[PDB]
């Protein structure tokens, strides 16, 4: 099994106990770690924080402590564009400069691998033609990464990508059974269903459907995306689902009416740490004072109210019911979005150190069996 885990360069410039820097970082808690985000200039990777270098030898480093440990960069995110991409893989010359760019940069930086973030092939101003062009473009990596093994002697530069959930933009910009020969693994990034750009409450990442649900959206949950993906052509070996290790928020047109699908006039309220309407982390929604918490039954996964404001989250028991489904599914693992928003230190949920993480590790039977400092939950 696989539990790969996303770090984010931006987190360091959050406040107080929730700042997260690669000394936060734990060398054994997942086997492969993705540095969260590098970006593109001129058709070449490039970093995107002032201090990435620094950060890129802390993080690396990790390996000194954990040899086993595989490294990935990931290029994109969602407040990359899509033009960069669009423009990169419009021809062979620019493929090419990208990913003889790719090779130089991750074996520069002592990286093991580059996982692809493109937000997304075919959607958002990206035109149709890149769909056919993205498979163009994880083919031309992979087939790179397979003669610079070759020709250095070096083991092979891994290659994965992080895929959408949601039909729409699958259908628009992804050749699945074309591009899952050629990854390594496939991030399917399984939440961000539902959210406050919706009129009604909805879950970030339920497992399965409400009985209520119909049409397009009786395929915004975990399971449904699953299946979609293996269908396609991706091998489950090489699936790893995506894990949320934070909720999506919502202001509620009335307190009086907190079900599930109930009107919401907006994102809710922005938390103390990561102050963004709409989102919050764990530990920001684990140790609300005075909430009400709720399970969604049909769902499999909690929610959490308090006054005009509702939550939808993970929690330690929805994530023992998502790795017990992958693992009936037979999948490759589990993804985690993101370590700086577990509580990483402890310092709010009084679950011990990443106890979100920690459970995914657990129920992988990825517990290191020398460990001596892990917490069971
Ligand atoms: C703008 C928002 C809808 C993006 N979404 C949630 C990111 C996020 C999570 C928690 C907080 Br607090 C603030 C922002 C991302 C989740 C992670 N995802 C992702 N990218 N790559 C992987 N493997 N997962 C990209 C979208």
């Amino acid at each position: 099994a696989k539990l790969v885990c996303y770090f984010t360069n931006w987190a360091q410039y959050r406040q107080g106990e929730a700042r997260f820097l690669p000394k936060d970082l734990d060398p054994s808690l997942c086997t492969h770690l993705i540095y969260a985000f590098a970006g593109m200039t001129n058709h070449q990777l490039s970093t995107t924080e002032w201090n990435d270098e620094t950060l890129y030898q802390e993080f690396n480093g990790l390996k000194k402590m954990n040899p086993k440990l595989k490294t990935l960069l990931a290029i994109g995110g969602w407040n990359f564009g899509t033009q960069k991409f669009t423009d990169m893989v419009a021809t062979a010359n620019n493929r090419q400069t990208f990913v003889n760019s790719a090779i130089r940069f991750l074996r520069k930086y002592s990286f093991d691998g580059l996982d692809l973030d493109w937000e997304y092939p075919g959607s958002q101003g990206s035109p149709a033609v890149d769909k056919e062009r993205f498979t163009t473009l994880v083919q031309d990596l992979a087939n790179a990464f397979q003669q610079e093994a070759q020709t250095s002697g070096k083991e092979r530069l891994l290659l994965s990508a992080a895929v959408p959930a949601g039909q729409t933009y699958v259908d628009a910009g992804y050749e699945v059974d074309k591009i899952a020969q050629n990854l390594d693994f496939v991030n399917l990034m399984a939440y961000d269903f539902h959210g406050s750009w919706e009129k009604v409450t909805g879950h970030n990442s339920p497992l399965y459907k409400r009985q209520e649900e119909s049409g397009a959206a009786a395929s915004l949950n975990v399971d449904a995306a699953v299946q979609q993906w293996l269908q396609k052509g991706t091998p489950a070996s090489k699936l790893i689902l995506g894990m949320p290790t934070y909720g999506r928020s919502f202001t509620l047109a009335s307190s009086s009416d907190t079900r599930v699908g109930a009107p919401a006039t907006g994102s809710g309220t922005p938390g103390p740490f990561t102050k963004e309407g709409g989102m919050l982390a764990y530990y920001e929604v684990c140790s609300w004072k005075g909430a009400t918490k709720q399970r969604i039954q049909d769902q499999k996964v909690p929610y959490i109210f308090r006054d005009n404001q509702w939550v939808g989250f993970d929690d330690v028991e929805s994530f023992k019911t998502k790795v017990s489904y992958l693992k009936q599914k037979g999948l490759g693992g589990a993804m985690v979005w993101a370590l700086d928003l577990d509580d990483f230190a402890g310092f709010s949920c009084n679950q011990g150190r990443y106890p979100l993480i920690q459970t995914l590790r657990q129920e992988l039977s990825l517990v290191p069996r020398g460990s001596h400092h892990h917490h069971h939950h």
